[PDB]
């Protein structure tokens, strides 16, 4: 009812033999958005033209892993584990309260409406476009005792062609009403469960030997191949002579090998250092996104961003590519920069064991065919595909990065695995819709035909409840000597670091990937 | 009780074999009619002449095919059935809230009043004038985030004579409070279920035949018929001879019949083109009504329209007739209108297959008795009733069009499927009633025998679901070539049709019938 | 509910054998803190010097004796009793109203928000900093009609150096958002259980034997001393003897003994009267705590106060020492006092049968070795460790003086007694947290990630219930004669002393401890 809770809050972490539940309670806020309308989105932009609807709907958004790990649990799992995959999934939204805002001659009051409800669904049979895995903001934040503001959902429609925003026959319109829902005032709660399909453990480690180098470094191979075509050390001189050898220690990049590494796309290089770079504008024909590598789209261009895995530079390094994710660093609170001190970079650079490198190119091939007066030029491959024999590892997953995607609805993908980073569902966690129910105000005495558009403002407010039960194994290495840990080592600090400052602020101040453990290949 | 909801939301239609649920669920704002009085209405006019009652009770109107079928979920029942009927009918209204207005310096405050009630009855015994099917506005909107007032109550009268509205003992007064109801606090729901009585199926299809086509196109009568009385082709001319023919292909208009075209009454044909009709006035002795078909009861003149099921003029040809039906087009907001573009012509050509045709007439006869020295008048049958042998096709329904009408309480009854379109019923959905109870406002401390007419000002809102179980038949046609379908072919669209604008306003663009797939005679 | 009381009022104390239950309820204010917020604090203060954190948190106090007993009760209590302990508490939190405070033009109104909640958990595990036992303020007030508020969750991390407040990577944070929390709304009420761990009875009595004199003063001993190296009664002359005798009564000074008086640090003594001390700053390089006994812990001083169980001044003397507990006396209101008579002194002169004097030494010892020509210095045993054979009794425990302390979490503790006197517990009665959940105000109608920082202002009340069952153990002396007792002996008052004078307001005018009853050795 009215003066009982109908909830309490959770905020822990139980670790057992292969497995760890979290449990995030927060509070959030639901304002009344487009004015309970649903607006018809689109504008023509070129390669930015989209179009598409806003509705008066809100939604929930738990897919970033700080929304369920505080940083000392992610530690725990990071430094003690090879592989975590999320396995149950519970939310709980309940201590609803419906609030009534007036203005006066002064200021504004708010009081409590009793009687008003919010609605309330999920999306459990995917009926309407995912959007919870796009790398947006509106997830739980990190720090328990923040209140967060409920993101409105809208979505993008098909865009035909690379100039005109118009729809077509083809356009969806979806009307969130046409969905059955849970109403609830202040007494009432909403509960749901779900399970996650089988996904394979993400991988929590770094590779400790490269592909190049699997080989006993003592022992020749029984293969030979062909050493040089003359003799000498100079090109273009010497004596003709097929030049043959058995394939031995210290010519291991002769070495005859069973795999390859993975597919790649060249990404373009770009340095922290200003001067360092050509002066690429933002906008018109010769915008940056020419110069970055991007895939095509019905003549839209879009930035291959992150892209797929590979090795990219150091954190630290001078360089960078689109090859990684870059987050708002600590001191970053508006939405533009020109100092990459305030951005925190991170790396896939432990992906050089098996994957070709983001900015350099997957290796070399002949330009045309050799003779004994023709040397063929030697051509890049700057691009290539999946070729039988190719391994590779997927990119890491953040602390502060999303957790899963949703595997597109189509015929074939290979290896679905989100470049962003994290699990590919193919059912992934339900949108949990909410939305405050309408309330008319006063009405005139006559009959009219014409549709209400004078209501009472409010908004609401309650709290919401999400447990996930999470798979882990455990490294079970036979290394001999100490591995790679993720440690706190800031030194002295005049406000601990991972922890509200003086004025209570809350940052989360560096990326914490997964992978300080390693692994052989 | 107060913070505990009595309803939840739903807006689905499941589609299964042979069947088809719909289910609507609105919000609705009720203001306090008449201000809590009864007001006797009438008025000389003519043949608009009318009498009756004002009530203070609002009603709830479930009868347009728009308040439960989505556009989508229209072409998913005219695209693949034959047939379609109403079977049964479930209504809710609940998360009742009664707020009190109250007055003051500047703007007006709104607040909740949770011991007030509203006052609801089904009339399931039909005891009242019913007027839910009389094709007039007030029932749940088509979109379903559009919020809509209750419509007030009040009926019409006995009117006798053509020139005063006086009420002669035969007239009936109806109290509304005379009936039992049930009392409403916010807590407190209200349900009531209904089946409907059993009905022909609705024809979804248009004939693939014509009804004086329905020979074997290759072989002869063996009737006879007499083919001329006269060698040569000029009338009043040649050699008297009474030449007989057996009746065969290529003569179709001569081969003896089993069937005739239906009923019809002429109806006046008007071009959309101004300056095509004659000038005719509003108003006046000659005013349009006298132009026009026009049945008289009482001595008042009541347009025949839309008139007996009649083949009409296309949707998009230059002429119509009182025969079509006419709604507003979706840019159409005022009530008057010199454009016909900016409405929507609705049509009924499809019955040019076995009914007459609205304009032209039924056929011709002679003027008197021919001999050889005297050529009878052709007559012209404008109007003619059921004659032995006769068959047609109803008029048509429509998306935005009424479901059902109440078969009139008389003895005799010609054919009752309802002209503007519908199912008739003996015993329809019945009309169900809401009123805010008044609650008196101060009272004088002194005794007083006086009615009070002091009330505190209030209004109610909530939400209402409306539940229909409809019987559908499949086509099972044996046609080789595709059928037409409704398809959405608008093109390029600035904004999606059937779906709201960039304003967030959502208006129907097109009428949309249910005759797209064909069936033979 | 709302209208239904969810506790009731409980003030008593029942006495049985061995046992005695108090009972306590008192009415609590809590207001919201730090703004909802954590802030870390910190500051570089010499010796001062610390860092933490404040929480938004409220927590509650029980540990005072005059919380639970009333001065008739503590008189029963220390008259007739030896020992006492605790053994189980109990504790309710109910009757909870959150009250909502609205501003305008003139003075600011405060409603009732039925829908609000407040989030309550007792650190049960101790897994948060434990500060309910450092003699702080916020313990239930004494008095039955006292209304208080709910003292600010703080706490102290680890501080490095004598110099900076800096924090490193071993400093932790607390978050308490992320414990599991009890939610209420105004019809909730929370109820914890408590048993204490066996602790040793505090001894409620003084000894009535000295430890330098329990042998039986009639009998000689069988064992022989020297008396003295040469004839006579001058140092230095007389003719050299060893002077051997059989100890006998009228030397008791010099009897073998078995046991000796416990460990002990000298305390500096301050005169009450000014002109009697040395002038000596509160700050500077020669501040007060520089002459007073200190330890150093990583270069900081901390006064020992009060220090190891040792004999001090009476509470009425001239003098007194940092092993005084000193308490603001009834006319007491301001935190700085120049006239000693506005306080009270406590005193642990009973002590002086089995402890060393605070003021004094512990005895003296040889400052070499003695020969015909060299007299050693007598040097002072200022502080003396725990050596086999010493013995010793605690300090009292108070009216108005704390209860427990937690035993702090170390491999090694000699003698776990708090020396500000009370019960040292491994695991305490747990602190029991309280906060008012944040209420979003008026939000903006477009989405922002940034953390909302606009609450409805707020502060809740209840009741909090706390019972204590104590165990006692009553004196079963042989004693012939009357025993000293704690009685009312202030003669005539213009107001009773232990009760609200004529403005209502309550004070207690002295300190009471627990030893009058006396006990042999
Ligand atoms: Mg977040
Ligand atoms: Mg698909
Ligand atoms: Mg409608
Ligand atoms: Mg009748
Ligand atoms: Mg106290
Ligand atoms: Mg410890």
């Amino acid at each position: 009812g009215v003066g009982n809770a109908s909830g309490d809050w959770h905020c822990d972490s139980t670790w057992s033999e292969g497995h760890v539940t979290t449990t995030s309670t927060r509070t959030w806020v639901l304002p009344t958005y487009n004015n309970h309308l649903y607006k018809r989105l689109g504008e023509s932009l070129q390669s930015n033209t989209y179009n598409g609807f806003s509705t008066p709907w809100g939604y929930f958004d738990f897919n970033r892993f700080h929304c369920h790990f505080s940083p000392r649990d992610w530690q725990r799992l990071i430094n003690n584990n090879w592989g975590m995959r999320p396995k149950a999934m519970r939310v709980k939204i309940f201590n609803i309260q419906v609030k009534e805002v007036t203005t006066s001659n002064g200021e504004t009051t708010v009081a409590n409406n009793l009687t008003s409800t919010v609605q309330i669904f999920a999306d459990s049979s995917y009926e309407l476009p995912y959007v919870m895995d796009a790398g947006q903001e509106g997830s739980l934040p990190p720090f328990p005792n923040d209140v967060f503001m409920v993101p409105q959902y809208g979505y993008c429609g098909l865009v035909t062609g690379n100039t005109s925003q118009q729809q077509t026959d083809r356009n969806a319109f979806y009307c969130l009403e046409y969905f059955p829902s849970q109403m609830l005032r202040t007494g009432n709660n909403f509960e749901i469960t779900y399970s996650f399909e089988k996904v394979p453990f993400h991988s929590m480690y770094a590779h400790s030997q490269s592909l190049d180098r699997l080989m006993n470094p003592l022992i020749d191979q029984y293969l030979w191949g062909l050493q040089s075509t003359t003799t000498g050390t100079t090109l273009n001189a010497g004596t003709a002579t097929t030049n043959f050898t058995k394939l031995r220690p210290t010519n291991f990049s002769n070495f005859k090998k069973n795999w390859l590494p993975g597919p790649s796309i060249k990404q373009q290089g770009f340095s922290k250092t200003a001067n360092q770079n050509y002066k690429i504008p933002a906008t018109g024909s010769d915008s940056l996104i020419k110069y970055e590598t991007h895939s095509t789209l019905d003549g839209r261009w879009s930035a291959l961003t992150p892209g797929p895995p590979m090795a990219t530079a150091g954190p630290a390094d001078s360089k960078f590519s689109n090859s990684q994710l870059i987050f708002a660093g600590p001191k970053q609170n508006g939405n533009t920069a020109t100092v990459p001190g305030t951005l925190i970079f991170t790396s896939e650079e432990e992906l050089a064991a098996t994957n070709a490198t983001d900015t350099d190119m997957w290796g070399n091939l002949p330009g045309g065919d050799q003779s004994n007066s023709n040397l063929p030029t030697v051509d890049r491959l700057t691009a290539l595909g999946a070729v039988p024999g190719m391994v590779w590892q997927n990119r890491d997953i953040y602390y502060q990065g999303p957790i899963w995607a949703k595997i597109p609805h189509t015929d074939g993908h290979f290896h679905p695995s989100p470049l962003i980073g994290g699990f590919g569902l193919k059912h992934p966690p339900p949108q949990i819709f909410i939305k405050n129910t309408p309330v008319p105000a006063n009405p005139a005495t006559t009959f009219s035909s014409t549709p209400v558009n004078s209501f009472i403002t409010q908004y609401s407010t309650g709290q919401v409840s999400v447990q996930i039960d999470w798979e882990i194994q455990k490294e079970r290495s036979k290394r001999w000597n100490p591995e790679v840990q993720f440690t706190s080592n800031y030194g002295q600090q005049n406000s601990l670091l991972w922890a509200p400052d003086a004025a209570g602020k809350y940052t989360e101040p560096r990326a914490i990937g997964t992978r300080y453990l390693t692994h052989h290949l």
